[PDB]
């Protein structure tokens, strides 16, 4: 993912494409002009051509282009099918896991010491700059980082031409002590672990000029490991039943759909996921796009496949003039048959934010599989953004927690907005981060970033924006607040 860089503007941009790049050359950045976008900076036949990325929160949504889970995934996809042939590739080291721009050497010696473990290290300005790493069962070293004329170098050997490209190589080949110290580089210090008690002071640093978007972005820099296997979404016969074609799901985490119509050669296919909290049934969830008229009955086979019990619907049937989700439940007290399966709309209740819909499910022919499926459709979300205090989310959160934990045997909760990975990612993320709290109390460790990590290895772009990072941070917050 070395095509992104964080911090240039469009006239950088610009001149780096054109002095230091080539015919296909291309970069990544996030606009300047719409703080929330991105823009891809093409040369094509001498001249630079600035496409425009949108993400208000559902996809990224790239102009004259297709819709995507990722930034990695948008550029892997034109790289493998205005040419992009080149990565121009930053230097600059930013959104490296491991360096800590201006950090003090006293600030970093007592992380080490008090978050440390056999391999943790980290990278601190000095224009010069420090490594300090930790090794033992222990002590911390320190090794000076020299910048000579645009080049970096441990006072001897090789000397690179950024910052990322010797914390790699020093990766491979660890640079080892007079007396045999190896110094080993086997993880970035975690300093994104709190302590649940101290979410305030931490929200408070992160909001100071902001951090919440430096620590985004280094997550979103990891993402280029997870371009996990999406083959079967792929497949001619599956192609009209995802949403947007390039939004798929993982092959080793994807709902399988098993006793399908004999006659149909492909009926085991649907746009959903599995995601389990640190990778139980009942605490798992089914993470799914929106039904297309042609998945509605595949969809109630996946519910009652999965024995969920309860489905989080976080968008409305029509937003902006544009259908989300197509209507899967009849009107209430209808009846419908949606292919095998049979659903009853038992009663709807409405609430302030929400509306609560009882569904009786069962297979057309046997009576005695039915069970209710409890429907809880979040209806003020914002069409754009995140809503501004997350009170309402919080207290829909908890009425869905305490149907699931009162039912003997459910299934994985099914979470469904539009694609299934923006507002679906940030409902379930916020859901595993109060799931810890409730379990082992507000004395508690919790890290967002690698929480979010998680949740993303088993779906492709869980939690879309920094404005959905920032508001799992603010509903964590309030829950801990109200505790
Ligand atoms: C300029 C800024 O200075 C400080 C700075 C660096 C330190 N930091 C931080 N941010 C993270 N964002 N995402 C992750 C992340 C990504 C992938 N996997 C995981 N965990 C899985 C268990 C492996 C995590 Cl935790 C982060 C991480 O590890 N760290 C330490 C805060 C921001 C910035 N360079």
């Amino acid at each position: 993912r070395r095509w992104f860089h964080p911090n240039i503007t469009g006239v950088e941009a610009e001149n780096l494409l054109l002095t230091r790049g080539v015919d296909g050359s291309f970069l990544a950045r996030p606009s300047k002009s719409n703080p929330g976008d991105f823009t891809l900076s093409v040369r094509r036949n001498g001249a630079v051509t600035h496409i425009k990325i949108q993400n208000t929160g559902d996809y990224y949504d790239l102009y004259g282009g297709e819709k995507f889970a990722t930034l990695a995934e948008l550029v892997q996809y034109y790289m493998e099918h205005i040419e992009l042939k080149y990565p121009l590739n930053c230097a600059d080291p930013t959104s490296e896991r491991w360096f800590h721009g201006h950090l003090s050497g006293k600030e970093a010696e007592k992380l080490l010491t008090e978050k440390g473990k056999h391999g943790s290290f980290l990278v601190r300005e000095s224009g010069d700059f420090v490594l300090s790493v930790r090794t033992g069962d222990s002590k911390v070293t320190h090794v000076m980082i020299r910048c000579q004329e645009l080049k970096y170098d441990v006072g001897g050997g090789e000397r690179f031409d950024s910052l990322t490209d010797l914390v790699e190589h020093y990766k491979k080949n660890p640079m080892v002590e007079t007396l045999g110290t190896v110094l080993q580089l086997k993880q970035p210090l975690n300093t994104t672990r709190i302590n649940a008690a101290e979410i305030e002071s931490r929200v408070r640093e992160l909001s100071k000029l902001q951090g919440f978007w430096e620590e985004f972005e280094t997550l979103q820099q990891q993402e280029c490991k997870l371009l996990y296997s999406r083959k079967e979404g792929q497949r001619q016969e599956n192609k009209n039943k995802n949403r947007y074609k390039n939004i798929l799901p993982f092959d080793h985490t994807r709902v399988v759909l098993h006793d399908g119509d004999p006659n149909e050669p492909v009926s085991d296919y649907i746009n959903a996921n599995i995601i389990m909290p640190e990778f139980k049934p009942k605490k798992s969830y089914i993470a799914t796009q929106g039904c297309l008229q042609n998945t509605v009955n595949d969809f109630w086979r996946m519910v009652f496949q999965e024995n969920s019990r309860v489905i989080v619907m976080t968008t409305k049937e029509v937003e902006r003039g544009k259908s989300k989700c197509v209507k899967y439940w009849p009107d209430e007290y209808a009846l419908k048959e949606y292919g095998v399966m049979r659903v009853r709309n038992v009663k709807e209740s409405a609430a302030h934010d929400y509306t609560l819909r009882e569904l009786k499910l069962s297979k057309v022919g046997q009576g005695n599989t039915e069970r209710t499926v409890w429907q809880y459709h979040f209806r003020t979300w914002p069409d754009h953004g995140v809503p501004s205090d997350p009170g309402g989310v919080l207290d829909f959160l908890e009425e869905v927690h305490h149907k699931q934990e009162s039912i003997m045997d459910a299934g994985p909760v099914v979470v469904h907005c539009s694609a299934g990975i923006g507002r679906t990612g940030t409902f379930i993320v916020i859901d595993i981060l109060i799931d810890i709290i409730r379990e082992k109390g507000v004395d508690c460790d919790i890290d967002v970033p690698k929480t979010i990590q998680m949740v993303r290895s088993q779906r492709s772009g869980m939690v879309q924006t920094e404005a959905q990072y920032r508001f799992i941070y603010m509903a964590v917050q309030h829950y801990i607040e109200t505790l």
